[PDB]
């Protein structure tokens, strides 16, 4: 979760 939560803020 941690990963693709980060990911979806940074694009």
């Amino acid at each position: 979760a941690a990963l693709a939560a980060a990911l979806a803020q940074a694009l």
